[PDB]
């Protein structure tokens, strides 16, 4: 979105970790690739032409904080899920250990929170609360993860925790800062959030037509149930759905050769797209009113792979 | 300390608990043990006989915040519980954030840096531990940001709360949290006054060279500082009687106890102007172990 205050926020997370004053700390920080920085994307759309600069300054405070709360839940995401890698990269407890990966999220949340009181209680609230709710959603994840899920319900929930409520609360804090209409931006935030991660889900089993990368298949080998493997099991006849289960955290080239074909018989890829299609609308028709070009593109573009 | 008091406190977090609504929550909180609460009991002795009931509430949330702080920090430590351990340690300090979100920015402020300032210190450790160390520094700023700080910020946090003189109280809980820590490091390595049970030696085996090895180190001839380096981390009984030998040939651990004396005294010291009983009975008993 827009790069030079995407450079500025990235700065300021440089300056931060450098607050801490702490040489080892400066070395595990150096090996954090770049984010897309998606949330700050979407938070920075809400600025106007005329914010003032004090105002600005806070507002790129704020998208600090989010980023380095969303990187140290990643921090800690790849300790708990045993992840060697992160974008074709070394995760940081594979080059320094669970201890150290799971330490320097500590002090990712701790620099955030601290920054974070200064942004008032209305704020702190709002993204202390979701920081809570990503917790929460990490334990559900791995203990429905435990073994196949076939409860659309508990998937819902463990998206809006561990994802959409966490963007929701971005989008509302935003708002608050610049005084704007909270609500609609919390409920544009929500549904982006729902259709961000039943995309992200459809991307981990089906082709992103514009690059020539192959799925990563990564989640059901892992034991996350995602909606396509739940609306596939839905239609799934007994003999199939068995094979389904046995499949459950398993790797192989065969099991995936397996599950592509079951998406197509049963048109999975198109139906997992509708669902998320539903929650894209909602986001628009929340920012209706608003005249935000660059929310509705990244409202339109979540949804076109 | 306070027994009802400290029971107000374990029925908050217990509240707290529920109030995330997770079942998988609630099924990892009903493993973790008892709690001695030195903190809150810390904390507490600052409280007036006739506190009101509307700040005695905002006390006892401010030591159920200290005490989840607390608690999610020895999970994550104990990572070094599966990934159970970085979980619900992360609930803790998350809904201890949340409701410290209502307490004001300075006290917002000193629980924040606190937790900061002991993952720095949990870093530090890790990585002053790659190798023996003899710089006592370097030690020194590891049981700062570890140990001694987060007592110094719930006792200057509760000060704040109580209107009280912030500054007195933080020199008495960093001062006593010198003297706790490194009494700590010495029942690693030694007897403890009354109970059976011999003591553990986790700590050089684990890569920590604290103080009674430090003070050790120092007087031990040029063989015996070989023979220390190449113990370091190692686990076997040998290693075990040879090291207790040693500390009592140098005078090591009556050595030790006398450093932990020094912040002892600064700590009553602190609060000599304030004829705080629990305190001075406090910092005085962190010494007799
Ligand atoms: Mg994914
Ligand atoms: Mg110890």
């Amino acid at each position: 979105m827009q790069e030079k205050q995407l450079k500025a926020i990235q700065n300021k997370i440089a300056s931060w970790i450098k607050e801490i004053e702490s040489g080892f700390i400066d070395e595990l920080f150096s090996k954090i690739g770049p984010s897309k920085m998606l949330r700050s994307k979407l938070m920075l759309a809400l600025l106007n032409e005329k914010t003032d600069a004090i105002l600005l300054d806070k507002a790129l405070n704020l998208c600090t904080i989010v980023e380095m709360i969303q990187t140290a839940s990643l921090l800690h995401d790849d300790v708990i899920d045993k992840a060697t890698m992160r974008r074709k990269l070394p995760s940081i407890n594979a080059l320094f250990g669970n201890f150290n990966a799971v330490m320097l999220g500590d002090v990712f949340y701790s620099k955030a929170f601290f920054e974070l009181s200064k942004m008032g209680e209305l704020i702190a609230q709002a993204l202390s609360n979701a920081v809570l709710r990503l917790s929460r959603g990490e334990i559900e994840d791995v203990f429905v993860g435990e073994c196949f899920n076939s409860d659309k319900q508990k998937y819902w929930r463990i998206l809006e925790d561990k994802t959409a409520h966490f963007i929701e609360a971005s989008l509302k804090s935003m708002a608050i800062l610049l005084n704007k209409d909270a609500k609609i931006y919390a409920d544009f935030g929500l549904n982006f959030g729902m259709a961000f991660q039943i995309i992200d889900d459809l991307l981990d089993i089906t082709q992103d037509a514009k690059t020539l990368g192959k799925p990563n298949f990564s989640d059901f080998k892992e034991g996350k149930t995602t909606l396509p493997y739940l609306l596939l099991y839905e239609k799934l006849n007994q003999h199939d759905q068995g094979l389904l289960i046995s499949y459950f955290k398993q790797d192989s080239h065969e099991i995936i050769e397996w599950t592509k074909e079951k998406f197509k018989q049963y048109g999975i890829i198109e139906e997992t797209l509708k669902t998320a299609q539903v929650y894209s609308k909602k986001a628009l028709e929340a920012i209706k009113g608003e005249n935000n070009l660059i929310l509705e593109k990244l409202a339109q573009d979540v949804i076109s792979r």
